[PDB]
């Protein structure tokens, strides 16, 4: 019933979007079809309102801060803690995969010796960690694996895991769900066509997860399973330790019901989002939200006053985000991006503009901060957990694909040293810990089914020498 | 002769070195034995028995933090800033601050480092910027004091660099500078040796040789007689630095002032280090004196000690800016030098054979020694550290082949401009859309700024220009003003 459609249309102001309904071949008119009529105009309309409409802090307490360097005195309680909850099938791990090289990011193959895939990496650290809480507690156990993607990659990234097994991993425990979309639009409340026949639509954001979980009913999924905790995580760290059992005993031990992971920001205009509070309210100021003066404030030991860098990590109960996709969701506020956007103009040219056209609407997967009843951050060491692939190029800067291979082949090079190993060059002559530039860098990769964070080492490495490339695998020891 | 020189060779064991003699054109020859001519056998033979001692069979053990007593920091005492800008501002008006680059180095995408462009908007190359940092303070200095006044530029060379650098001087005419101002001299060069301590021969003419270390600065000061050239002109701080560091602050009085103001003979400026394998060198305390433990001679355990407060408690990074008072370089040229010991890398080291075949080993088969120009700190009478932050003073733009997704010339155009966006929002300034919406201090595109040293040396003097006025990046602030290139 196209009378019906064009009726609500142009009551929500945007009859445009049929403009060129004549022009379009049968099928072409029933994709358009199908697409608006799945649209919530009267909400859109709404939400542009807020979004149009629109246009102090404070670091968080030291109680709520736990730190994995200064606090080393527990970090055995709190990997006991994790664990335990890893072993009693507790524990979930959720991926942000949504908004995606035209491919998934978890696709992306680094270069390391081993040519692993990022997702491959983090299903191995899920299959790493249910097995040393079975060696630990004795059961079998399972961390479910949550991954929201995006309309766009989720038959590829399906694929993909059928073509490798799912990692060595049951797809019984791997769930794939979709993040929703929103249509970009004009300044004047227009949503813009991107062609004749299709609404320029992008992904709502990461915090789009929450109406994702609740359209497809992943919570009941998590009630069902008897999960209590979610380690919510990026897909773009090379670094991130997926169920981190330190991190989540923490979380558990303090009786969180929300946690941050965070490392420290010294680079005022690092582009990480900063934890603090607002008027009591525990959130994340966005970097691309912070004032310079701020993200510029030092304290007097010297440190940023806003250092608390945001990578990412979260933790949040299984009631809590229950109460998020009952309750709280539709209290999240869109945040704002004007951008270029190509467009099918009134007399129907394609047009990129070059000044900026018109917004997109986002949230935040962090924004449910502020309504925990229980907020803690974690601080990790850089180094050792976070190396964001951001842009692909590596004229943009850092945090590229060459970045993120040396950031773990740096970290796996010092597990092997802290373990007492060494590397060597052709003669046998040791390589020190720094190689000069030139006047290699050290080649290594450790599988995580043999080291989640550096243990289990000493057998393969203590007073031993290599040549690299070393990786050390399930397989054993191999200098390539 | 040749039986002078042929007779010293085998009072050395380097007689190999003629084995292609009477088979060269008397070009050819003359080259060679000019070569073999300015070297020391007997010394070198000395100098390589002393670094393959390196191999035998601890630093790291006697190290200790440098303590509260010598550093300072721009950040936990700002306070005194101003005080000792002044101070450095006041050396430079009274002509007593010359400047000295280390530029023996090489760089290859194989070309001086300094004659890099980065991609500024201006598309100015790294010796231009210095130059210009150079005029600046002069400029500053004269309108604060009242007299024109000179920064001596003194520019350490290699017998890679020489000819490349002075001809690019000349093309640019000295950008503003005055040539007579602008020193060039030569760095020295050691051969490559292999294990059995057999210098080597590259070409059947040529004795594969290299920069002696940037610590070759002293046997180099004293060949050409700069120290004495200081004297002449009435020098007394040296600013020593590292030609690949597109943020370094040239004659920066602030530090010049800090070091003169706490009566220093000697001076490190320092960035915090906060990653336990990041390349820079650590300043440190061992056995009561000073030194700089160069991150290749470090263990990764004293590398990743934390104290207390959670940073690293080896956190003094090395930038390789240096304060050195004239009479302690005299000290150092005449009476500490041979103290110096070399530092040693095992090398993979093109060779012709003893039938004239050139080879490329697989495997290391000889060393290359160098000399580092912190080594001098342990004779200091007062050494002093200045810390300060990365961002404004610390962005290195390392070789290729040691770059790995950082410190390549897009990172390094990166924190120029970052640095010049932030000056400008920092004296009130903005930047705008094309629709004039103004963008965030991050936005979620790179803002393309950049501001001359002419115009700012370290971000004063804007206000004019740009306080409550909102701009359109890329913009370029120049002595021809004001510039969107769009
Ligand atoms: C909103 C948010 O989290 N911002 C954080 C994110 O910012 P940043 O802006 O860098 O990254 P993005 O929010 O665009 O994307 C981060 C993660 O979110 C996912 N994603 C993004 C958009 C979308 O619609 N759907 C989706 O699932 C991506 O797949 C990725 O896993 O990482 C930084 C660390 O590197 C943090 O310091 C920032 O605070
Ligand atoms: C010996 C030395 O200074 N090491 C420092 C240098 O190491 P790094 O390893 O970076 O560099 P190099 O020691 O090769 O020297 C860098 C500087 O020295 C010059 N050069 C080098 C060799 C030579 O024979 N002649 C010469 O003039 C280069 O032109 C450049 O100006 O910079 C780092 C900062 O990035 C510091 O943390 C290191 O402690």
């Amino acid at each position: 019933n196209i009378n019906d459609l064009k009726l609500t249309l142009s009551k929500a102001g945007q009859e445009h979007l049929l403009r060129f309904w004549n022009e379009l071949e049968e099928a072409q008119q029933v994709e358009l079809y199908a697409e608006l009529q799945a649209m919530n105009f009267e909400e859109l309309n709404f939400f542009f309102q807020k979004a149009i409409e629109g246009f102090r802090m404070e670091p968080v307490p030291r109680e709520v801060l736990g730190s994995a360097t200064r606090d080393q005195d527990q970090l055995q309680a709190w990997e006991s803690e994790g664990l335990f909850q890893i072993s009693q099938n507790k524990v979930a791990v959720l991926l942000l995969a949504g908004g995606q090289v035209a491919y998934p990011k978890g696709m992306y193959d680094v270069g390391l010796p081993s040519r692993k895939t990022l997702f491959q990496i983090q299903a191995e650290r899920i299959l790493k960690l249910q097995q040393v809480a079975e060696k630990y507690y004795g059961n079998k156990c399972i961390i479910p694996w949550y991954i929201m993607t995006s309309g766009r990659t989720m038959e590829s990234t399906k694929e993909f895991f059928t073509k490798h097994k799912y990692f060595g991993l049951k797809k019984e425990n791997v769930i794939f769900f979709q993040q929703g979309m929103l249509p970009a639009m004009s300044f004047d409340g227009k949503i813009i066509l991107e062609e004749k026949n299709k609404v320029s639509m992008a992904p709502d954001g990461n915090g789009g997860l929450y109406r994702a979980l609740a359209a497809q009913n992943i919570v009941e999924d998590m009630e069902q399973r008897g999960i209590w905790s979610i380690h919510v995580y990026c897909v773009d760290n090379i670094l991130v330790k997926v169920a981190d059992p330190r991190f989540i005993g923490f979380c558990i031990q303090k009786g969180a019901d929300c946690g941050a992971k965070v490392v420290e920001k010294t680079n005022p205009t690092e582009p990480v989002g900063v934890v603090c509070r607002v008027d009591g309210v525990y959130q994340v100021v966005e970097y691309s939200e912070i004032s310079l003066a701020t993200a510029q404030k030092r304290s007097s030991d010297g440190r940023l006053l806003f250092n608390a860098g945001n990578i990412a990590n979260h933790f949040f109960t299984v009631p809590f985000l229950r109460d998020v996709v009952n309750v709280y969701e539709p209290q999240l506020q869109h945040h704002v991006a004007q951008k270029k956007i190509p467009y099918v103009d009134t007399q129907g040219q394609l047009i990129k503009p070059d000044k900026p056209n018109g917004i997109k609407m986002e949230k935040f997967v962090f924004d449910i901060f502020q309504f925990a009843k229980k907020f803690v951050v974690y601080e990790v060491l850089r180094e050792d957990e976070f190396s964001p692939l951001k842009n692909a190029d590596s004229q943009n800067g850092k945090d590229n694909p060459t970045t993120a291979r040396h950031a773990l082949m740096s970290l796996h090079h010092c597990w092997v040293l802290n373990a007492g190993g060494h590397f060597i060059d052709e003669n046998g002559s040791r390589l020190p810990a720094i190689p000069r530039s030139a006047t290699v860098p050290i080649q290594c990769e450790i599988s995580p089914l043999i080291s989640y964070a550096g243990e289990g080492l000493e057998s393969y490495v203590a007073d031993k020498e290599f040549h690299a490339p070393l990786i050390i695998d399930e397989n054993g020891v191999h200098e390539l």
